[PDB]
């Protein structure tokens, strides 16, 4: 009931509310995957959202684009290769890395990850099961984050294309992330290979989009041998911002957060000024909307299956879903990383030789500015002067010097698959990628003081000389601080646009951990943590850039800790720190054209 269209339908309304908005095909649950088409359906669970909240990829599907002749790379838990709504899709050069087969499917019940994830993606189209975004991508799988794999880095860059199975891939979906209690930098030798081969995958003729998840711990973490929450008085920022996994900076990762079926950010999405777009994550899929997926095949594997229940109606399913080969409860920023995935494999079919550069420029270009009105999260307290001040903790939507609109918890916006298809009929390449030396600023004299409850920002300052129109920036930061969560982190570009590069009351709390289990801390400060911003995308580069760090806090906070093998609880005290911090020093890099 929802015919193929050609290309060339005058009047055609591409967009959310049209009358010609429909799926084709005969995939049975595919009316229950809202994140390709979102009716106000329920996924199985006990409510459904808004209507239009979706990847608006219905005219991509359509006109049969498809992700034909696309390869996209699954590096996760497993990925069942056999699995009927898979198999036709699974191209050779998958590698088991815990067994050393081609054949990557999990032996382990739980480890229905990347499974779940390649579905999403890629379950084929046909008369079964589901519907993939990118129905005719291909896949592999690379089983990295199997319970017992090592994680080697000779396996890691196997999988993320410095073999030959896996560099013809275009995309690599990586729907995975760190989380942490202490700051790392980006600079250790694994870390600054896998940049150099994403940055020689990015950049070729062939070229590869990586995406990834920005995590989700808005309000919870695993980290350090506990669970970890906020508890008490607060804002309602993030606990972990997206910039704190050092990867999440290194411009070649597409980090994206996730969206829920009501067409907001999913209560978990972890958030920052690195969040390139928002893609499809939903909740749980108890109460509300999550991803109806392909599962480990079988009642007795993956999440659906008997030993693990679930209120999602697919789940117990001799009427729908009779040998459990599909679930209701795959989400997180490790879905909106396949949505994206998907979205990006679409578009390649359709623009194969477009850059990923004039890919990434196209879906910003074309996202949607959901909830246009959400708020900015303010942090108020009575400065070290005496004065009470109200400052962005976490911005809101904000447009830029060069009209573009931003947000940390949306990025550029919501995935507009058909739109961005529009705008790519007739988009011009940009200029070359220039990537402008780094510039480093060593801090010094009474300018490097942080006070307690700062009535103004400590700055630090670096001219651009060269003209550029800036994509993306990239700062490295160096600082000492005794309780660094009270630390708010911004720059500020020459055309005095301002981003938050790190919201305070983040889940840094390791100092304090450290003080509790040790008797003595270990962390001083920031060391060349690695932070991104994409806020300033099309402004010009010339001019001066301000790095701008406030303390904010001095009241006490506490933090819940769950442990994670003794499943006993306790309680964190942060205490203030009660010295001045200390700018050390700070890098600037920026990327653009
Ligand atoms: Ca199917
Ligand atoms: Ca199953
Ligand atoms: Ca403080």
């Amino acid at each position: 009931g929802c015919a193929p269209l050609t290309g060339k339908e005058s009047g055609m309304d591409i967009g959310r509310s049209s009358t010609e908005r429909c799926l084709p095909g005969a995939n049975p649950l595919q009316d229950q995957q809202w994140y390709l088409l979102n009716s106000g359906q329920d996924g199985f669970s006990a409510r459904g959202g808004i209507a239009g909240n979706d990847l608006n990829l219905w005219w991509a599907h359509r006109t049969g684009v498809l992700g034909q002749g696309v390869n996209v790379a699954v590096v996760d838990d497993g990925l069942a290769i056999a699995h009927p709504d898979l198999a036709d899709n699974v191209r050779p050069g998958s590698k088991n890395v815990v067994t050393g087969s081609d054949d990557p499917t999990p032996t382990d019940p739980d480890t229905a990850h990347g499974t779940s994830v390649s579905g999403i993606i890629a379950a084929v189209d046909n008369a079964i099961g589901t519907k993939g975004i990118a129905p005719r991508a291909q896949l592999q799988g690379f089983n990295l984050l199997d319970d017992n794999s090592q994680q080697l880095q000779k396996d890691w860059l196997y999988a993320l294309g410095d073999s030959n199975a896996s560099r013809d891939n275009r995309v690599f979906n990586q729907s995975y992330g760190m989380s942490v209690v202490d700051p790392r930098s980006a600079n250790s030798l694994d870390q600054s290979q896998l940049d150099r081969l994403f940055e020689q995958q990015t950049l070729k003729a062939q070229g590869a989009a990586y995406i990834k998840a920005a995590g989700n711990g808005f309000n919870k973490i695993a980290a350090g041998g506990y669970v970890l929450n906020r508890t008490g008085n607060g804002p309602k920022l993030p606990f972990e911002n997206s910039n704190l996994d050092p990867s999440n900076s290194n411009f070649w990762n597409l980090v994206v957060s996730a969206l829920n079926a009501d067409g907001v950010r999913s209560s978990y999405s972890s958030v920052g000024s690195n969040i390139f777009l928002s893609a499809t994550g939903g909740e749980y899929g108890t109460d509300t909307p999550a991803m109806v997926t392909t599962d480990l095949p079988g009642c007795d594997m993956g999440y659906n299956r008997t030993d693990d229940p679930s209120t999602n109606r697919l789940h117990g399913n001799s009427q729908l879903d009779a040998s459990c080969d599909y679930n209701g409860v795959m989400n997180g920023t490790s879905s909106a990383t396949p949505s994206t995935s998907g979205a990006m494999a679409l578009l390649m079919s359709a623009y194969p030789d477009l850059s990923v550069r004039d890919l990434r420029d196209l879906l910003a270009r074309s996202a949607t500015r959901v909830d246009a009105k959400h708020q900015p999260v303010m942090v108020s307290y009575t400065s070290s002067t005496g004065k009470v001040r109200d400052v962005k903790g976490l911005e809101g939507w904000e447009r830029n010097a060069a009209g573009m609109w931003f947000s940390p918890t949306y990025g550029f916006g919501l995935i507009d698959v058909n739109k961005a298809l529009e705008l790519a009929a007739n988009h011009q390449p940009l200029p070359p990628l220039v990537q402008l030396p780094w510039q480093k600023i060593n801090v010094t004299g009474s300018a490097a003081a942080i006070a307690d409850v700062g009535n103004s920002p400590t700055s630090s300052t670096t001219r651009i000389a060269t003209p550029l129109t800036v994509e993306a920036v990239q700062v490295m930061v160096s600082l000492d601080h005794q309780r660094l969560p009270d630390l708010l982190i911004e720059l500020v570009s020459p055309a005095g646009t301002r981003s938050i590069l790190l919201s305070p009351f983040n889940s840094l709390v390791g100092q304090s951990l450290d003080q509790q289990q040790l008797g003595f801390v270990r962390t001083k400060g920031l060391r060349d943590m690695r932070m991104l911003s994409n806020k300033f995308y099309g402004e010009s580069a010339q001019g001066t850039w301000r790095l701008e760090v406030t303390d904010v806090a001095n009241g006490t906070r506490q933090v819940s800790l769950l442990n994670r093998e003794t499943r006993e609880r306790t309680t964190l005290t942060e205490r203030n720190n009660r010295q001045p911090g200390k700018l050390i020093s700070w890098s600037l890099r920026v990327l653009g054209h």
